[PDB]
């Protein structure tokens, strides 16, 4: 077993009906069990910002599944509440299941990459991290804790 840190976006198709139903989802993921969801983030969209803002939140996942299987399983649940994919780089979505980290584990998969290449950089993925993880390491041995003292991210608001 293993603990796996997800993030969650909605920006489309009522995003707190959208998260909601994505937390009963996740708590049937087999082989795991939900230990801690964030609060609830209204964020400015980054990257094209002619869209709706995102409700971003955090979940830790207790899982003893495979890191592809956990992934198999989130793609499933994005697709079940309606993700359709676009050309449209970045997009607008009705939800967004993003795997922060997999333990201390490093992979760089055809399909997975973990940590997630730009989390560091991300205020919306950071902030509700540190509110169910405020001893947070991350597998270089950078701390959440000094990533958020020393870097300007925008101050997060509560949806
Ligand atoms: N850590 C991770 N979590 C989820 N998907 C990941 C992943 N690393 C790689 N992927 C791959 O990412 C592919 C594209 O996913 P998208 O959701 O369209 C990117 P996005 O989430 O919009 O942007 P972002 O990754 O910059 O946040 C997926 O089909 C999946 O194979
Ligand atoms: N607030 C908010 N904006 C979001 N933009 C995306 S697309 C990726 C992207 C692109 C460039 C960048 F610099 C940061 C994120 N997903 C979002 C999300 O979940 N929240
Ligand atoms: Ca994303
Ligand atoms: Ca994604
Ligand atoms: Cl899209
Ligand atoms: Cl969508
Ligand atoms: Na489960
Ligand atoms: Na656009």
């Amino acid at each position: 077993m293993t603990v796996a840190y997800i993030a969650i976006g909605s920006n489309l198709a009522s995003p707190l009906e959208q998260v909601n139903a994505a937390l009963k989802a996740l708590g049937d993921i087999p082989e795991s069990h939900i230990l801690t969801v964030s609060s609830f983030y209204r964020t400015p969209p980054l990257g094209p910002q002619d869209q709706p803002d995102y409700l971003n939140a955090a979940v830790a996942l207790e899982t003893s599944l495979a890191p592809e299987e956990l992934l198999n399983h989130t793609q499933r649940i994005e697709l079940q509440q309606g993700r359709v994919r676009k050309a449209e780089r970045w997009g607008p979505r009705t939800l967004d299941l993003d795997i922060m980290l997999f333990g201390n584990e490093v992979i760089n998969t055809e399909r997975l990459t973990v940590p997630h290449y730009d989390m560091k950089n991300r205020g919306f993925m950071l902030w509700p991290l540190f509110e169910i993880a405020p001893e947070l390491v991350f597998p270089d041995g950078e701390m959440l804790r000094q990533i958020l003292h020393t870097r300007a991210f925008d101050k997060l608001n509560k949806w």
